[PDB]
């Protein structure tokens, strides 16, 4: 628009779900539910990653590229872990994408201070 | 948020959606372009029907029957919330977009209530 | 069941999207390839999804409050639809997809009397 | 409607849609309201767009080679029934969402011969 | 591709998401763990029903009555690629994929003729 | 996945659809018209900074961005060229977008070369 309402806080859900799907992977080898755990995870994962770009895109202006330097490359590792969980069920995997989507939102809420 | 189970369900999700309805339901008032008002309507729309969207998935998904027994108002509840934003999703005053998060607020209490 | 309000509801289509998630886990039964196993999972999950969207549509934007009145039922009757769809979602029993055709089939009950009156 | 497949079509999905399509057109002429005017629009483009999916899945997933042999026409029919879809779309007189109609009608009393034999 | 009508259309579309279907196909001959395996499964059910959907969008909001008098196999044609992408949704055959390339191919022959 | 198939073919047809509705917004100012033009406009806006988005982390790797060390920048930049067309009826914003994307389709056969 913009309308100008943004929080990392909808990536975040959406990566805790992916997170909390590959906990419930380790606990439950029925095939059809190891079939739907990967199939949800793929929707949440990939919605984390929208948001994430979204943020990248429409939230953030020149002056922060300029303040962070190193915020394009945190944004694309972000992506990058993003797709790393989608693709394992490993929750180290899920960890890692919310430990860096972190580091976005202490940016983010830094931004609006 | 869409029954594995996989447990993770917040109404923030719900807030963020309903606040950016507001937020360009005050927009709208500030700017009459055709074209502008024709975004801001179409993003409105998107919006409204995310948020509504999350409210039912609470209400189907996270919310269990000792929750309904506990709280007998919740039902009605949901649907006034869902209805209050059909209502802001049709309106350009954001007092229907604030009224919608009102009623969130009324669900997310109960929500963390049921955490605690 | 696009809240403009256009006035345009049926329950079919909360039924034809059961339908489906019902007849697919009658195929899961008939075909052990688990590439067949696979994409039934994938087809069953979105099915069931749309059929709980149809329904939660019926119960936001076209039941009313004198609805809710006159059937005072009517709240539970349609979460415990969604939780059935729900149950049919996670599950390959068909039993799970009748079930939630049965439910959808008393919300249909409902919204056809209040076509008349 | 998911080329599973599951074996569920019904051309009432089509239908209802297209139904929308024609209820949102009559209630244009009856409220000026510029918002209003521009839901209406959000709306009927995204109603007759899923229409148009449902008549493309009866076409593709649905039909098969001994019900184009038997009815030569029904190609072309649905060819039709898309771009009038299409017209309605594009268009706020409840004309082009009842000519849409008119050719979903066409296709559902083929579809349901396809039923019986 | 979504008639304004806006005039851009290109089977393009329908190719590249045709060509991941293939290449996912391939992808699956290559390596039997299962999350892999349902992984590319969901992919190639989405992106079928992506060039699905565009080789329908050329059929209904591009081609026109002239073109079908023109090419009266074209009707069946477009039919039949549905048909094959449909095919290759279901199979792990890159074969499959192929084929529905191969009908994407002539559709997209046809089209440039169009614009010739 | 990765299935590796990528081409800003995708991200180019979707914002060439912008420009030319941009383009037919000028020749006809019926209201009706105009609105779905908007509706249009904005989806297809949408779906070109998704293709764009994906480019940029799904197919770009690090070595990419050590050999451009533009990438991150001019991915950005073509985003918010994006949704500045989306906001506008000018088919200058249109064309100024596609340009941006033009400069990535060249790097894009660049590393596949
Ligand atoms: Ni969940
Ligand atoms: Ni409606
Ligand atoms: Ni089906
Ligand atoms: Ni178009």
């Amino acid at each position: 628009l913009p309308c100008g309402v943004y929080d990392p806080a909808q990536a975040r859900i959406e990566a805790e779900s992916v997170k909390a799907v590959q906990e419930k992977m380790a606990g439950n080898d029925d095939p059809h539910f190891q079939t739907r755990a990967t199939v949800i995870k793929e929707q949440r994962a990939e919605l984390a990653k929208h948001h994430v770009s979204v943020l990248w895109s429409d939230y953030f202006k020149p002056p922060h590229f300029e303040k962070y330097p190193e915020l394009h490359q945190l944004v694309n590792d972000t992506l990058k872990a993003l797709s790393a969980a989608k693709g394992s069920k490993d929750p180290a995997t899920g960890q890692k994408a919310l430990d860096y989507i972190a580091q976005i939102d202490k940016i983010f809420w830094e931004t609006k201070k």
